[PDB]
């Protein structure tokens, strides 16, 4: 579930349908974790449960 | 909360990930609907702990 970033890009859509179907993706530079993609509906329950 | 439809997030993937950093979570859509969100991973951390 941790994607560096030339592979988040280059299976830019298999990286949104692991996302929706498997859940929160990470992208990663150079090992460095960077940012999440999180399904819009997890994200706004994740908001309201916070 | 820019919107990014899938080719374009892709296509401008460098973009789209510093507009994350700068800026904040960039959604993506697929069809003209919203379906995931790229967050900075400290404050989905921060997120996670808080929920």
């Amino acid at each position: 579930h941790v994607w560096p970033v030339q592979d988040a890009k280059a299976r830019f859509s298999e990286f949104l349908d692991a996302c929706i179907t498997e859940g929160p993706q990470i992208v990663s530079r150079r090992g460095a974790e960077e940012a999440v993609l999180v399904p819009i509906g997890e994200w706004r329950r994740l908001q309201a449960a916070a």
